[PDB]
């Protein structure tokens, strides 16, 4: 046939030359073709500008006239593009985002360049690309190549790691109380790679947080309230790009009972010549379950009355005449009693 019929489907490789910034065309043919005006020295189109088209008249002995008419598309240059790592450090550990950079102008038109990515065995047509769900701590290549009206003119590799994930959860062996004021919790570290731990004991009202040092497995929960129920959170970080927790481990317990607090703002007043009315308000800290008040009437370093009411008030009848009395009153848990608030009150008359 003619060599326009021979030639027709005829393929061009594009070679660029970082030092002249010129390409090779390399006509994609066995034979040792023939070029009219222009050369083609083996089958290579030398030193075309980038975006700029040019012309090339092909025969061969094989074929007749008419010669095929080839005009080469020149594409734009290399060093043009640039592949660029977008990835959002906050997930770093789970996600690659990739973009190709256009770094200098081309009069090429853009609607013929399209990029292609391929990432793990996963294929993209796109000039930018992500990744999600990917494992923390793996390695993964990313291939990529730009195409001129569906010729490859150039291409990058991409070899990226994925940041530290979520590390813990710590196991306690127990968390426990054997005192009022202090708790113990004594645990196992997590196999993931850590860098510190953070404990929260939450009561009813307050929520108070530590962190505590990697190397320690145990701590001594100091300045508790008594009778009070402690809900424990142990949980491992670490700095990674951001900080990453880890999953929380819970425990619970409720401090040992102690003795109440003294009696709040106790009072002895005359009612008569020989009797009082004792009051007093509950005292700061219970402690304990129960509520009970206790009064205790001494006269002469002894004993002389014992009464207990379920409310702090009391009327003390009957006593002795010109006589110097101590009032000691406390609270009562039903596991402990409080120091007494001593007050002293004299009777009147004669006796
Ligand atoms: C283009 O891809 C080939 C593998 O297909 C590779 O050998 C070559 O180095 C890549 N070019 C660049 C500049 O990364
Ligand atoms: C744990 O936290 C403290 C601050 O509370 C910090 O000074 C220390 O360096 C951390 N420990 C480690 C091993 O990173
Ligand atoms: C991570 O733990 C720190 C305390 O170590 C806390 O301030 C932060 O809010 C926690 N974030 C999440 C999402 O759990
Ligand atoms: C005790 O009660 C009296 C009378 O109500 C009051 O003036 C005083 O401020 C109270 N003291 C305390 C410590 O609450
Ligand atoms: C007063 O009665 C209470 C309640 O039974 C008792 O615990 C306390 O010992 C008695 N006081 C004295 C000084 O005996």
């Amino acid at each position: 046939p003619t060599c326009d019929e021979k030639y027709a489907n005829i393929t061009v490789d594009y070679l660029y030359n970082k030092e002249t910034k010129l390409f090779t065309a390399k006509l994609n043919v066995n034979e040792n073709v023939e070029c009219g005006n222009n050369t083609c020295t083996n089958n290579e189109v030398h030193n075309l500008t980038e975006c700029k088209n040019a012309s090339v008249s092909i025969s061969h002995n094989s074929c007749t006239a008419p010669d095929k008419t080839l005009i080469l598309d020149v594409p734009p240059g290399v060093e043009k593009f640039q592949l660029h790592d977008c990835t959002q450090v906050e997930k770093a550990d789970t996600t690659i985002c990739l973009k190709w950079k256009n770094i200098e102008t081309f009069t090429c038109d853009t609607q013929n360049i399209t990029y292609r990515f391929q990432c793990g065995n996963m294929i993209f047509d796109n000039k930018e690309i992500k990744l999600e769900n990917l494992e923390p701590e793996h390695e993964y290549k990313c291939d990529s190549e730009i195409l001129y009206n569906n010729h490859k003119f150039t291409n990058a590799s991409k070899i990226i790691k994925t940041d530290f994930g979520s590390p813990g959860e710590p196991q306690i062996i127990f968390c426990r109380s054997e005192a009022a004021h202090q708790g113990v919790i004594t645990w196992n570290p997590p196999q993931r790679s850590f860098h510190n731990f953070t404990l929260c004991y939450i009561k009813e009202t307050e929520k108070d947080c530590l962190n505590l040092d990697k190397n320690l497995i145990k701590y001594d929960l100091q300045n508790l309230k008594p009778y009070t129920k402690y809900v424990l959170s142990l949980h491992a970080y670490i700095i990674a790009k951001v900080q990453r927790n880890g999953s929380a481990a819970m425990c619970h317990f409720t401090t040992k009972s102690a003795p109440p607090s003294q009696v709040w703002n106790m009072t002895v007043s005359m009612t008569s010549d020989n009797s009082m009315h004792v009051k007093c308000r509950p005292p700061r800290d219970r402690n304990g379950p129960h509520e009970r008040y206790h009064l205790e009437v001494e006269a002469g370093n002894t004993l002389v009355r014992n009464e207990s009411h379920k409310n702090c008030d009391f009327r003390v009848k009957d006593l002795q005449y010109s006589t110097d009395y101590t009032f000691k009153a406390y609270f009562h848990n039903g596991d402990y009693p409080g120091e007494p608030f001593i007050l002293h009150h004299s009777t009147s008359g004669t006796k």
